[PDB]
């Protein structure tokens, strides 16, 4: 998209060379922000085909609040495999802190639950977030979540969030990053009988791996086509109710996909 | 400042017209990104006098952990005398949680030297970051924070910092909250061997209140001069031993005073 490919290009001229945990090497900036008019179009990149599929199943596994990958392993998604533990364990990653964010004296907080009840009875309230960024239990984590804390604002009836990323893989992360948070503000939207607004996207350090920079150039030499368009063929009765074939994406027609090495 | 007016001249010809928690009123955008580059001089308004004493002040007393009012009353601070309880507590609302959030098991985490020794032996991480966040601590505190979390990044030996204030009062609040941050990077550079780098300030409920109006428009009037500097005297064994006297700003040359009411 636009806003995608200049970023791209803004970590190639001023990027600067950085080493990651593993040895490889990443083009690096620090603070960048885009914003999606949703009503607009869904925000998926059409540079490169991007498959949906894992990105629905694990939005859904997220709101549900389990953190082992059976589920993911039942429908087949494969993203979490390598973090996982032999018992198919993260630790409390997203969907725990969503979903039961442990507290000091033995209780969770339900932070979907809260964000609903704040949309529907004070739409106003400015601090209608949800936060995954839990200190304290960082070390139990498998990995330490990278989309950390979203936020969702009202307007004239249109929905928006915004999301902070403290690290963002730009080639491989990010398309698929956009796209599932434009899907839950969908999904809120109409669980609160709202319009959409805007996803605005905030990275702390935005990143392109060095072996990502072939398809980097190859995807910049594209032109974005027109942005497809969501539908949600059924409405749930709440936001934990929604199922897989609830979403089609009509008028999606990206360039071909584009595979990148995972670095672990 | 340049970046600040212009956000001050964003939010009114941009914003939606809404009302606060008291219903005061308000004028919002959401969603906002500027960076202030701390070499070109440390960010201190000048379209309005602003006074250098209670941010140091109450920086000091974040870092202590502090969270009761006696050492901002001693040395004359009340910015924070309205929301303490008859016995000058707050909560644990910032500086408890920046050195001292607490976990599940009954550990505490200090944030800050986390961040420290992150920068000293890790500057390249991802994840050097502190929040103010505490979902399980919220509604203890005396107000949920305001400048609630933020991430540091190192490159080409500059230390930057990225802030995520989910909810910003521009014209009464936002100044200080900009010079509060740049004295804290200066810190923190100074601690680590590093120069300063950028301030990154991201925005979540951007808002000017009704009732500032004629003050914003007012110091929109005036050109912005050039930017003081700051000038720290000596380098303390810890980022938790500087002292008010350490800190000089030179060449601060503003225009007058612009008082205006706060909101309850
Ligand atoms: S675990 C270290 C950082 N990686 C992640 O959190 C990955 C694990 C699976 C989902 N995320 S992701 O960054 O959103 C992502 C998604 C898809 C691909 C191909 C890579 C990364
Ligand atoms: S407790 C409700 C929100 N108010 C605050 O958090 C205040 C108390 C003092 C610090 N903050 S502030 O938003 O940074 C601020 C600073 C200075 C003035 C004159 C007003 C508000």
């Amino acid at each position: 998209m636009k806003q995608y490919l200049e970023l791209m290009q803004k970590v190639l001229d001023e990027g600067t060379q950085k080493n990651d945990r593993t040895g490889t090497g990443t083009l690096s900036i620090f603070g960048h922000q885009m914003r999606f008019n949703l009503q607009d179009g869904f925000p998926l990149v059409t540079t490169k085909r991007c498959h949906l599929r894992s990105i629905i199943h694990e939005l859904l596994w997220f709101l549900q609040g389990d953190t082992n990958i059976a589920y993911l392993h039942e429908n087949n998604v494969t993203i979490w495999d390598e973090w996982a533990d032999e018992n198919g364990d993260l630790g409390p990653v997203y969907g725990k802190q969503w979903r039961a964010w442990p507290t000091p004296d033995g209780r969770h907080i339900d932070q979907i639950t809260t964000v609903l009840n704040q949309l529907k009875n004070d739409p106003d309230s400015r601090r209608i977030i949800v936060s995954a960024w839990n200190v304290g239990e960082l070390d139990k984590m498998a990995c330490a979540p990278s989309h950390a804390f979203f936020q969702f604002y009202v307007a004239d009836g249109k929905l928006s969030c915004q999301l902070y990323q403290r690290s963002c893989d730009v080639f491989l992360g990010l398309p698929f990053n956009i796209a599932s948070y434009a899907l839950l503000v969908h999904m809120m939207a109409q669980q609160c009988d709202l319009e959409v607004g805007d996803f605005v996207w905030t990275g702390g350090d935005t990143h392109l791996y060095s072996n990502h920079m072939d398809q980097t150039h190859l995807q910049l030499s594209r032109e974005p086509r027109p942005l497809p368009k969501l539908i949600i063929k059924r409405k749930p009765e709440s936001i934990f109710d929604y199922r897989f074939e609830d979403f089609e994406i009509e008028g999606y027609d990206p360039h071909p996909g584009i595979k990148a090495p995972v670095a672990i």
